[PDB]
């Protein structure tokens, strides 16, 4: 009864509604601009040879369409149109935090990680109550608002290891909310340090390091605090049943966090 | 790279998680059930499942019921595949339908309960169509009252079916979307509150048909009762042009849904209780 039209349109142009004015990234992410709205958006062209490849982008495009929290990236437009897909994103002026890491050639602070950790935590949290996994949490994926809040996304074979958790590679086996939460603890230390941990390891070498070996630590702990230190002990455990949610990592005080000042000044500093 | 898992449990008995207290419509059967957890009540549908390609149908349905999170929208509380029945829970709602209220009170609403009914319903649909959905069975039956005095939109759920809330585009089988068809429907649904019974009620299913392919819109049936601004809402909802017809977003900008208080509401359930 209740009917669910498609959330891709099709026979229309997209820059009949959308003006490309830049480039963002280098598949190549494009900036685009509401012709009738003057909204921004971020916009990927990608190629859809394959009908059957379309639904199954389609069926990302369902998920990320129905989820609805400020700290969730949102779908403005979605076309089909001479065989291109475009996604049309809300635009996150201040950039992801691995260009940001790149851009300054600085690692974030520990105040920095911490509005980061708390909102990721939040928006992680929101998806595990809709019975959603993210599956690719790393700092690539966090974006930056422009009043300094973060916004998750997704920009897209074994793949890259080193955000993979042990259970995962192990093939240990009903849901795999937990795996999000390592990746979570894997994306503070690539924070903390740029890169992630093992990144100098051949990327069969990470596969036998997550299976076999302790978790991993900050290289320098005398730099930061102990609950910064503690809250990763927790995301980072690799008994499954021990690892905590995200529910009891939001009563950690590493994320007990009121101002989102430090990520106002980390993007001041990037725009000058 | 995103995954979703299926909003229905399986391999798990819902009785396990669910008492069923009682019986609440036999008008399918609408069960009453409290959470053996946490004590929340829920309304519950145990539908029987034997054809695979009718559980994917129901499938599709809690799908987007599950999606939607709107205060003025019947939430998904549960969803379990046990021994071939599909059980469907929902937030409990009180104070039961609006047209089991008008039937069983033997009165219409006001206008000023037909307004915050119609302001709240509006925001529900409006929702909908924001979200790409259409409802498609807009009647008073299938909207809820709560305890505190508010409106929660439900679904009670090759044949025709009743004619009276269908617009004249789907009856003329004029044709891409059918949002619209839920703002004549909601029109229809208006009135229906005003009277009781929809227009056209005293007429043979067949006339009522023709009716709305070949007459002019339906109107209330003593004009002089009700005001302007409801009679206006009115024009807007149940316009035969598709094009004229308004939209949920030009309708909330309408006066007629201005309201700042459930108050209306409150009354009629207590009226009703007493
Ligand atoms: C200021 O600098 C940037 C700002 C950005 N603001 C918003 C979005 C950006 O890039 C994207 C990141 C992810 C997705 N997509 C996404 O999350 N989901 C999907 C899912 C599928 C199948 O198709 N896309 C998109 Cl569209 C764009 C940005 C890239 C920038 O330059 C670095
Ligand atoms: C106090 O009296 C009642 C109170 C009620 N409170 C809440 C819900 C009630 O009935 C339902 C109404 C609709 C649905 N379902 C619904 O809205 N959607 C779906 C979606 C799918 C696939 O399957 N049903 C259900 Cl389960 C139950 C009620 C029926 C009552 O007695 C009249």
């Amino acid at each position: 009864s209740m009917k669910q039209y498609e959330h891709v349109k099709r026979d229309l142009n997209p820059e009949d509604f959308w003006e490309i004015i830049g480039e963002l990234g280098d598949g190549k992410v494009y900036k685009a601009q509401n012709k009738e709205t003057s909204v921004l958006a971020a916009a990927k062209v990608i190629d859809t040879k394959s009908e059957e490849e379309l639904e199954d982008y389609m069926v990302e495009i369902d998920i990320l369409a129905s989820c609805d929290h400020p700290n969730i990236v949102k779908l403005l437009d979605a076309f089909y149109y001479e065989n291109n897909l475009w996604i049309l994103i809300e635009f996150c002026a201040g950039g992801a935090v691995d260009a940001v890491m790149l851009e300054l050639e600085r690692p974030l602070t520990e105040s920095q990680i911490q509005v980061v950790c708390k909102q990721t935590l939040d928006a992680l949290n929101y998806l595990h109550d809709n019975k959603i996994i993210h599956r690719d949490l790393k700092a690539g994926n966090i974006l930056f608002t422009l009043d300094g809040d973060i916004k998750l996304a997704d920009f897209g074979f074994i793949g890259t290891p080193y955000w993979m958790a042990p259970e995962v590679v192990m093939c240990e086996t009903p849901y795999d909310y937990k795996a999000d939460v390592w990746s979570l603890g894997i994306t503070l230390i690539e924070m903390a340090e740029i890169e992630p941990p093992h990144h100098e390891l051949n990327p069969m070498r990470v596969l036998l390091k997550i299976a076999k070996s302790e978790p991993p630590t900050l290289a320098q702990p005398s730099r930061w605090s102990s609950n910064f230190k503690d809250f990763l002990k927790k995301c980072l455990e690799k008994n499954v049943d021990a690892r905590w949610t995200t529910s009891q990592l939001l009563q950690h005080p590493f994320v007990t966090v009121d101002s989102n000042k430090p990520i106002r000044e980390l993007i001041a500093e990037a725009k000058a």
